[PDB]
């Protein structure tokens, strides 16, 4: 049988991606995984107690009718997953959490090449990020039931339930850019450290 | 509104069209006109003279259909480069990482772009991600990409075609415009008469 999930750092970094309370919206149809939000909760006391390394990332807009604007309520944070005061949060503007932020010299720079990530959603911003972070070279482990997405109609014009989706789009970035895995699995790596 | 190039000068971009993606190992695909419809759009743009750039997937990895100095490796047939036209290998997915391809394109203003190859939820999908947020203005030529039946997380076994499908929807509209080839190179003809 394979090995259990080992973190080859001492430093693994907990990249949490726009859990903000846009995402939110009814209307932006059914979501997977209601207890997302407690697994990333879960994650991140655990990264404060041991004082690993954490970013938050959050998606701004420019867009005069966006709920992601500032100061609009959609674009704070979830309460679970609130930043603390002197804690890390890096803001995009795009999809993926690299283009325009630093991030990537950031990581490079402090020796954070092992990344653990959850958000939202899976298929959109969270599969951005995860796909350009395996191919600039960075370990990343995708905490799976730490992450949601939402119905989506296929280009043939079929229904497809958020479940799908995030079925999906795992299947896409697991072996090729990430390890797919659970925060439980996550949470004993740690103790392993 | 019918497909309109905003520049006079965009650019193909072929993905990976290489003999290992005919290997049966990677299993059952999609569209199995897409060489021709990649040939298409390859003969438009010579004819044309418009700019283009073909990427190819190199390997270090023993196992792989697409490890340089075998015959998975090379170009397929139809899709051939020929002389002095550009090729950027890469060893990732997204055929930015690790090359020249942005600083390229900006240097020359090659800012619109008509992606093709293989696979669409692969290769091609992690380049196209890529391109539209860097501020690339994308033509995702489905009918010219194919990609691969995968079972999804849950188990669900999903052919080529729903794989090709999902890929799309995720893509269109956040990330690139998703139209056919025949609709691209109608466009072509267009670029004349509004300058």
């Amino acid at each position: 049988m394979p090995a259990p999930l080992r973190f080859s750092s001492d430093k693994p970094l907990l990249l949490l991606i726009d859990m903000q309370q846009a995402v939110d919206d009814p209307s932006w149809g059914p979501r997977n995984h209601p207890q997302a939000e407690q697994a990333c909760a879960g994650l991140l006391q655990a990264w404060r107690a041991r004082g690993l390394p954490l970013i938050h990332i959050r998606h701004d807009s420019v867009e005069p009718n966006s709920t992601y604007r500032p100061g609009q309520p959609g674009h704070a944070f979830k309460p679970e997953v609130e930043p603390r005061p002197g804690e890390t949060v890096i803001a995009k503007q795009t999809n993926s959490a690299f283009i325009g932020t630093g991030l990537e010299a950031l990581l490079r720079a402090n020796g954070w090449l092992e990344l653990v990530v959850a958000g939202v959603s899976t298929s959109n911003s969270v599969e951005a990020t995860v796909r350009m972070a395996g191919n600039l070279g960075f370990a990343v482990c995708l905490a799976e039931d730490g992450c949601f997405t939402f119905d989506k109609t296929d280009w043939h014009g079929r229904r497809r339930s958020a479940d799908e989706v995030h079925a999906m789009s795992l299947a896409n970035l697991d072996g090729e850019y990430c390890r797919v895995c659970g925060s439980a699995d996550i949470l004993a790596a740690l103790g392993n450290i």
